[PDB]
């Protein structure tokens, strides 16, 4: 009978390094962009992560006992796909159950980088999560674009006939791991003014989606907190930018690598109530993001 229902969209690249104990802020969007600082329990969770190197049941475990401790729910695993360190779960409210219908999980490796995704229908509604990691630096905006391109055709969730369509509404999120076309300076002074806009407008991912090259009509909420990659660990203070190592010096400019974008079809709404970042989740060089929508749901 449910009109409604909130559905939370997580992603994290944790960093080739386990979690910590406490990662409440992620999901209950708490921290900086768009967010929520009651704590009422969305009707789904849908957790997207991309160098998890916590195995696939460990990691599952994790989840349903972080939502027990905060809900006092029992959230039951619906779907669950590894792609190598690139893994998403989706998590539902012990009543729902009985409302998922024709569940699929399919992956697609465009090494180690790729798609991980999850489609279901709840009542009649149905949904589409895909999870990515895509190629990294700076120069290799062609590349991901081919990515995208890759994993719109080749992901298995009416299968040979559609791409993006297929759903009513498509949610997208991960590392798509684009950069800003700026140089370091700037960036950082933008940031520490806290003046963002400047520095959208330069965005890999945005110049792409307003080329209408990838992403076409998706939406995504307006970003109003820090690029999320490259922090140092342990800490939010500092860019690690330009580290030397023995594995060689790397140039990394901070980004807004993390990402959620959605595609939804008209006459079904849905709006979007948090899109952030946390500020103490401190053990990857990425923040972990998060997004809350509100989704129409029908018979
Ligand atoms: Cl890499």
């Amino acid at each position: 009978e449910p009109d409604m229902i909130s559905v939370f969209i997580g992603t994290w690249n944790m960093g080739s390094v386990p979690p910590p104990k406490n990662v409440t802020s992620w999901f209950t969007s708490k921290g900086l962009g768009k967010t929520l600082d009651v704590t009422i329990p969305h009707d789904i969770y849908v957790f997207g992560t991309q160098e998890n190197s916590v195995g696939d049941r460990e990691w599952l475990d994790l989840l349903r006992g972080g939502l027990k401790e905060l809900t006092d729910l029992d959230y039951r695993p619906i779907a669950m796909q590894s792609l190598w360190n690139i893994k998403v779960a989706v998590l539902v409210k012990p009543e729902h159950e009985n409302r998922i219908s024709h569940v699929s999980t399919s992956s697609v490796k465009t090494g180690n980088k790729g798609a991980v995704g999850v489609s279901f229908m709840f009542n009649g509604t149905s949904f589409g999560f895909v999870n990515c990691h895509l190629t990294s630096g700076n120069e290799k905006t062609a590349r991901r674009n081919q990515n995208y391109l890759d994993i719109l055709r080749l992901l298995s969730l009416l299968n040979a006939f559609d791409i993006s369509l297929r759903f009513t509404h498509l949610f997208w999120f991960g590392d798509l791991n684009y950069r800003l076309d700026m140089d370091i300076q700037e960036i950082l002074n933008y940031i520490s003014r806290k003046e963002f806009e400047p520095l959208l407008r330069v965005d890999q991912l945005n110049l792409e989606r307003e080329k209408h090259k990838v992403f076409l009509r998706f939406s995504e909420e307006e970003i109003s907190f820090p690029p999320t990659y490259r922090y140092e660990r342990g800490s939010r203070d500092t860019y690690a930018w330009h580290k030397q190592k023995p594995t060689g010096v790397r140039t990394n400019v901070p980004s807004w690598c993390d990402r959620i974008l959605w595609k939804s079809y008209p006459e079904t709404h849905i709006i979007c109530n948090s899109y952030g970042c946390t500020d103490d989740i401190v053990t990857s060089d990425h923040s972990p993001v998060f997004g809350t929508f509100e989704v129409g749901v029908t018979s």
